[PDB]
């Protein structure tokens, strides 16, 4: 019995793991040279781990637990104490809306748990930044939502469904949790523990045919493999440009069209030494460094790791920089925080822009009119079942991805 | 002589004012900041040049604002537009385009948009300009070219852009190729001192409109109460579903203006000893902070140099928190990626003020994915209240379009 699985990301990876285990001949099918997707580590000369990709779980994250235990591998706790740079140096834990604008966004967060679908098609018709005014949040606390939210989301609360957003404050993803070798150690796990697995790499999926109780898919080099059945995890963009027949479901195609993938650029400098002056240290600002923070995994390093992530237009600002560019602009986020030293750098690592069509540079993003596309995008056809981050509960996150193979693998 | 009512006193406000004055109606104008003109504004330099901090340019076919600028004593300079790009590589002025096959694409795009039905055109409004295009084939190469394109209009992302919008503007997409003599502030300067018979009421928000018995009622946060026999409302699309109206907003009318997402545009001038460019008509593109960089001078024989920089979306905040420091190297940075690296010898600067974006704009008016009919919604009059402003214009987002909207609103008194 074979099953073909599309992308070999880590919900691809899970998916094949899976089904190797039950004895099932997976044929996964990788678009790039590499399988992980968007999580990638590299190892730095000092031992240090660099996650340029996903670096954290929740501690919450009941999936990405259990496989962590089930494989052997071990996690680190990451504190989350987070200064902020906006007009003036906030320190950690002094810098939240107040009380009685949490208490309009609570409010308003129960009233999407409570209200029916067609009162949540409304909702969802207006941007959370346009509803939150509306609903009279100042922007000064309108914007210090955008930082709190901003390493989940990567791209601003104008972009949002008030819906979406609404609906992700149940329970809105922590970053405080790191895999202890980076979080491509799983991917690794996972791709260690394949049996009876055949991988093709460097071979994009261009069509998907169903029929006659098989399902074919032809590759760029016109590989045409045959299965039982087949697993989705490729991203919105390539649903739409594969040719499929029969074509994909109408919502389904126009659910893929509506997602917008955020944009997530990372970037670590291996420093001689500390440039920050406490521990458990982050910090946020709009600049183009827009949070930074001590990366290290090396708890006994003498080279220290300084952590930037920036999103928006960032991505592109920092695309288009040299490294001396993107040196510049973490000392400058550092000055302002009271330190402008002249970092001693040693070593840069940032993120690949160059295969954005197969491996997106942040995650689905819904805009406003989007209600009902996870649902869409998720739904089986036949025997071709849809997996990955943008089809998931938690979606956007390694669990959520971890969540979708599960939840494909159990229909067959 | 009846009274009308102006809410806004940017230049639509200001046209109306001047339009219904012309004629001998009482005009009561009602401005929430302490300056007319809105998203126009014109520092003047010492060295004599002008710095448009908001509105610098019309396209030279833009007739209802030639006309007025005739009207008004005014001239006009013409700017050659011959922009550069950085993007992997220095990319000389008229050397980088889309694949031809993606033109063709984009060709037929826009020709189909014009014969399709309202059903179709809200099918295509479902999705951004962006995912359309590339879902018909055109790279991200030509879509990141594209956004360098249209950045001086739209100010953000085709990310962020209905398709249907973004196809539909494509038939006539405005040229930023004529300036103002004195700046664009010139304009709403001679539109004040053209006006007859108006009271300006300046600092001074309105928080409610009420219409009833053959009169409209506007209330300012002051407690003011104006009467009419008709108003004209330039406001924003935020001040719309932040007034009390009474009666209420058409549903249609209240979800356009909460559909509408301004655009964030932050403008620089430096003012140099000598020019950092080596060609006339500078200006150049790139991803960097400094977005777009021009020589701005409008003064002849000019011996201190103008260097304009336009940054859009999240650059707006970027540089809305940088040190004038910060900004000359975001600009340096962007003049050595061209080849000319040499410091600059910088003697001012001047820069987007960035308080007041509630009332006054940080952009223009942009569409994204759903909006489909939002501008006729926003322009429905509501018996003897008429809407203006650049959201409810034919080309909308321009200084153009808010005086033609103007027109439109006092025909109608
Ligand atoms: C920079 C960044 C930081 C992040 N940080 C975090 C974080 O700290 N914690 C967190 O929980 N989440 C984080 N996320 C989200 C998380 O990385 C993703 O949700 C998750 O890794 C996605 O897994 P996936 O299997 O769904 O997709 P992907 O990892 O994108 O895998 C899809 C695979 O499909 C392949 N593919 C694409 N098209 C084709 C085709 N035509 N044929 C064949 N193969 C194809 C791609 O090459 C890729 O390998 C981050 C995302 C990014 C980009
Ligand atoms: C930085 C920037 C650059 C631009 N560049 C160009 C360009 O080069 N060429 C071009 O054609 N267009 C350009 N535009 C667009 C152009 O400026 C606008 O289309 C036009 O000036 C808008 O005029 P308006 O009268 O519709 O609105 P505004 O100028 O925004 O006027 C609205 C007025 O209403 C007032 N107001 C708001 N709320 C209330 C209230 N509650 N009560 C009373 N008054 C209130 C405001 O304070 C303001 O004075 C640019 C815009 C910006 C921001």
């Amino acid at each position: 019995k074979t099953v073909i699985v599309m992308g070999g990301g880590i919900s691809g990876l899970y998916a094949s793991y899976l089904l190797s285990k039950t004895g099932i001949k997976v044929q996964l099918i990788e678009a790039t040279d590499r399988l992980g997707g968007r999580i990638r580590t590299v190892t730095d000369v000092s031992g240090n781990f660099l996650d340029l990709g996903a670096e954290w779980i929740q501690a919450e994250h009941r999936t990405a637990k259990s496989l962590i235990r089930e494989l052997g591998l071990k996690t680190t706790d990451f504190e989350v104490q987070s200064d902020l740079f906006f007009g003036s140096y906030r320190k950690f834990g002094t810098w939240d809306i107040s009380p009685k604008s949490q208490e309009i966004l609570n409010k308003l967060v129960q009233m999407n748990s409570k209200i029916n679908s067609t009162q949540q098609q409304e909702l969802d018709r207006i941007s959370f930044y346009n509803f939150l005014n509306y609903q009279g949040m100042s922007l000064e606390d309108l914007n210090i939502l955008n930082f709190k939210y901003s390493l989940y989301y990567g791209d601003s609360l104008r972009s949002l469904s008030a819906q979406k957003v609404l609906s992700d404050l149940v329970n809105f993803p922590k970053y405080n949790t790191r895999v202890e070798g980076g979080m491509e150690t799983l991917t690794r796990a996972l791709v260690s523990s394949l049996e009876n697995t055949e991988i093709i790499f460097s071979d994009p999926v261009v069509s998907v045919s169903q029929g006659e109780g098989k399902v074919i898919v032809t590759t760029v080099s016109g590989k045409k493999i045959e299965g039982n059945a087949c697993i989705s995890t490729l991203p919105a963009n390539q649903l739409t440009t594969i040719q499929w027949d029969p074509e994909l479901d109408k919502e389904k195609k126009l659910s893929a069209l509506r997602i917008r993938y955020s944009r997530i650029y990372k970037t670590f400098l291996m420093l001689r030494e500390a440039p920050w002056t406490r521990g458990s240290f982050s910090a946020y600002s709009d600049s183009v460094a827009g949070f930074i923070y001590d990366a290290g995994t090396k708890i006994n390093s003498e080279d220290k790791i300084l952590g930037m992530i920036s999103t928006g237009d960032r991505y592109d600002i920092l695309a288009s920089s040299t490294d001396a560019m993107k040196v510049e602009y973490i000392r400058l986020a550092l000055e302002s925080l009271g330190q402008g030293r002249e970092l001693q750098v040693l070593r840069i690592q940032s993120s690949e822009t160059s295969q954005s069509k197969f491996i997106p540079t942040g995650i689905a993003t819904f805009p406003p009119g989007s209600y009902g596309s996870i649902i869409s995008l998720l739904k089986p056809m036949d025997r071709i079942f849809f997996a990955g981050e943008h089809t998931a509960e938690l979606n956007g996150t390694v669990e959520g991805a971890l969540a979708s193979a599960i939840r494909a693998v159990n229909q067959v």
